[PDB]
């Protein structure tokens, strides 16, 4: 697991994205379209979004952005104890919008980016030791859930 002192600095971090959670939210979901467009393919909403100009642009990913950082945030505040807060996620990821695991790698390292991005020379060699972590639990537990109901993609 995690140890007190890297809960503490994936907390910290987190309160430079409650800033802005929408900015955040926006930037992570473009960095995962650009880089991967096959996820784009996952967003029936987001189909029509043929140019970057065109996603910077949209209300509604900025919505879905704040929906998906917002559900991220209640989680990472568990530091660990989120077995009622993940495991619905888990099965509506599986079997209804059937996102392989690859996909929340895809994602988990568009955040540490933007971190970066947002954030240049304040996200310091312990904070993104600490937030991988947290990000590398949240997979693995998805991906234990993922197991038992043999989804693949
Ligand atoms: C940090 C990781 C992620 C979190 C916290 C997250 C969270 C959420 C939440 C809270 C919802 C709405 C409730 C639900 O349907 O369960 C949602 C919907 C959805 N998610 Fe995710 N998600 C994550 C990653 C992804 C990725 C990587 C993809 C695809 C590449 C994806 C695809 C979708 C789709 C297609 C929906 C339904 C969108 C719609 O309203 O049409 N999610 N997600």
């Amino acid at each position: 697991g995690l140890s007190d002192g890297e809960w503490q600095q994936v907390l910290n971090v987190w309160g430079k994205v409650e800033a802005d959670i929408a900015g955040h939210g926006q930037e992570v979901l473009i960095r995962l379209f650009t880089g991967h467009p096959e996820t784009l393919e996952k967003f029936d909403k987001f189909k029509h979004l043929k140019t970057e100009a065109e996603m910077k642009a949209s209300e509604d990913l900025k919505k879905h952005g704040t929906v998906v950082l917002t559900a991220l945030g209640g989680i990472l505040k568990k530091k660990g104890h989120h077995e009622a807060e993940l495991k619905p996620l888990a099965q509506s990821h599986a079997t209804k919008h059937k996102i392989p695991i690859k996909y929340l790698e895809f994602i988990s390292d568009a955040i540490i980016h933007v971190l970066h991005s947002k954030h240049p020379g304040d996200f310091g060699a312990d904070a993104q030791g600490a937030m991988t972590k947290a990000l590398e639990l949240f997979r693995n537990d998805i991906a234990a859930k993922y197991k038992e109901l043999g989804f693949q993609g």
